[PDB]
């Protein structure tokens, strides 16, 4: 009903770097989408420190408490590093000590696992996007195998729509995954928090067609 | 003959958190060497937020114009990433806009490069560090394919040591690089500056071991 700052500035930030983009577009579903997103348009210094911080102030409120923040390769990767770094920067004393890790894609001269050893220790997964959950997935092997913790996902967007507008329990794709892991994933802005920021910028109109699409595919 | 300030900080805390360690070492070559290096254990949100600045500090002093940041995989990808944050933040307005990127060792679903199109771009490439020069060598392959142009290198440490002692032009790791390139090769600090770092906290004794070590191997 009321969107944080932090929420506000992200996207602002995403609408003017062309990030999120509304108009007509399709999924790999054939599914009908009223915009599209693509975190990798954060492409610049201020722009990453900006993104850093949504996710930064996004954990903070959350109160999760974690002592890793894992990225998944290769999007993941730079995420984690600039996510604990402003951690630090903004956070105070709590959060000085959490670590960063992420997986190679494949071993050589041996790991997978760049970073001080997993074992007994609470992961945050953070990555851009979830759909599927395969990047989530292969990170719980990958990190189960490693005798660590996940206790929670952080993604950037969360399109809280249906994975299948058949399925009767209406879960979306984080839903999916936080019922199948039971962990929370959290996001900085979710389709909600878009509609709310479009109030006052877009026609009645455009408004009807945007809190229609969420009838048809907003989850639960 | 005196040490930035940003360059006595990056060594007190490399002593610190154990990156940098004093004694008996063997390289690969079989020859000794006074201390120890390893950037990865700059490891928590703190450490790397030290890092990141230390790296921006050096990269803003030595006035080089560069468009892009890239950094190989693995190591590379989280410093290009920190770094091209930090210095939008502590850099003012010239550093709003530099942009990063890095390769995947492979393809998929195309794509090497993920980043923006570094066609006639001016690229620094960020490293932990240079031995022989073959992630900098895959690195000028993958840009020289892209259309970029890079223009420096810079590494956390230059060991500021001969690649070899039968070498009569006496070139260590980054001069071999900034000849066969023709580009600088920047560090945070070089073996002289932890020399000059440790006059007053080592034995006069001690002093003479390490104003011996580079004698034999110092290069240039
Ligand atoms: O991170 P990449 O580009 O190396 N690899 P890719 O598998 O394309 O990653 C994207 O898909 C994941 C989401 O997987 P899924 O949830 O769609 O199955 C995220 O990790 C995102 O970076
Ligand atoms: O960055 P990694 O660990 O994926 N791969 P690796 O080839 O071990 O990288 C180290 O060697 C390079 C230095 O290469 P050279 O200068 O010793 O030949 C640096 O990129 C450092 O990260
Ligand atoms: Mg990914
Ligand atoms: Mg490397």
């Amino acid at each position: 009903i009321m969107l944080e700052d932090y929420q506000k500035n992200f996207l602002e930030l995403a609408i003017e770097c062309q990030a999120l983009r509304f108009g007509s577009f399709k999924l790999k579903s054939g599914r009908e989408s009223p915009y599209f997103f693509n975190l990798g348009l954060f492409n610049t210094g201020k722009l990453l420190s900006n993104l850093a911080t949504a996710y930064a102030i996004a954990i903070i409120q959350s109160d999760l408490k974690f002592d890793v923040i894992f990225g998944p390769a290769y999007k993941g990767i730079p995420l984690a590093a600039i996510v604990c770094v402003k951690l630090a920067e903004i956070g105070g004393s709590k959060f000085q000590n959490i670590q960063y890790a992420f997986n190679r894609k494949e071993a050589k001269d041996g790991g997978i696992i760049v970073g001080s050893a997993l074992e007994n220790k609470r992961i945050l997964i953070i990555d851009d996007v979830m759909t599927a959950g395969t990047a989530i997935n292969e990170a719980f092997e990958i990190i189960s195998n490693a005798k660590g913790q996940v206790v929670g996902s952080i993604i950037a967007l969360d399109r809280q729509e249906v994975v299948s507008t058949d399925d009767k329990e209406g879960l979306s794709a984080t839903q999916t995954v936080s019922k199948k892991y039971g962990i929370p994933v959290l996001s900085i802005v979710s389709l909600i928090h878009i509609i709310t920021y479009l109030e006052g910028r877009i026609t009645a109109e455009e408004k009807s067609k945007i809190e229609q699409y969420l009838q048809t595919y907003g989850a639960s």
